[PDB]
């Protein structure tokens, strides 16, 4: 319906926006950072969802408030570890706070048992963990809470090029991975063109936001660490 149309159209506004990693890592205290001109795979989705959730008459204050709700655990900014780094946690936040529906949760009987530990296992890869034993301990606790839970997903072999009727334009796609200790590796926005299910996403290879040149199914097939998808939908 209209919400999916609006998610998609707001995503399309970002075509050609450059890909830049680490845009949220300002030094100093964790605070809301808005950089809509340079995005990564996750920040793209966050800005699109924030805008689409904000009633169009957008209001900067309203946009900011929605972004904060999306990006931080229960919208409460409280250090680096309050940012929802793991997508399973990001999803849980949106479901709990009423602005996401877990579509694969309803529509796919396949499940996986979360095993999340990557960040605390590899703190050298993250500035706010590398020298904060306190943040590492809070990430461990977060990881322990997340792990052991079953979530539904769609295995990649079960996704056709032309999609599935229960995946709709504007849905948020979280690409599941077999990387040890990590649940999700990439994200984007579902877009049907000429009966192919494509992905609008921030591509690090193309260095910008693109419409995928191959269907989402082929994107998954091509990548040996990508296992499938979770499908989430804005609830407004």
């Amino acid at each position: 319906g209209q919400g999916g149309k609006d998610m998609l159209s707001n995503g399309i506004k970002y075509l050609d926006v450059p890909y830049v990693a680490h845009t949220l890592e300002a030094d100093g205290p964790e605070e809301l950072v808005i950089n809509c001109d340079e995005v990564d795979c996750t920040t793209l989705v966050e800005y699109v969802l924030a805008e689409t959730l904000t009633p169009k008459l957008i209001s900067e204050s309203a946009f900011a408030d929605n972004l904060q709700k999306i990006r931080y655990r229960d919208g409460k900014i409280d250090g680096y570890t309050s940012r929802l780094h793991y997508i399973a946690d990001w999803i849980n936040n949106g479901v709990r706070n009423g602005f996401l529906q877990d579509v694969t949760g309803a529509m796919s009987p396949d499940t996986e048992r979360l095993s999340i530990s990557y960040m605390s296992s590899h703190p050298q890869l993250y500035k706010q963990l590398a020298n904060s034993p306190e943040n590492v301990a809070k990430m461990k606790k977060i990881e322990q809470s997340l792990s052991g839970k079953e979530v539904h997903y769609l295995p990649k072999a079960k996704l056709p090029a032309d999609g599935l009727p229960w995946i709709k334009d504007g849905d948020i796609i979280a690409i599941t991975t077999n990387t040890p200790g990590l649940d999700v590796a990439h994200m984007g926005i579902a877009f049907y063109a000429d009966n192919k299910l494509l992905l609008v996403h921030a591509s690090s290879t193309d260095k910008k936001v693109v419409v995928s040149k191959v269907p989402l199914s082929q994107m998954l097939k091509d990548n040996n660490k990508w296992t499938g998808i979770r499908v989430l939908r804005m609830k407004k």
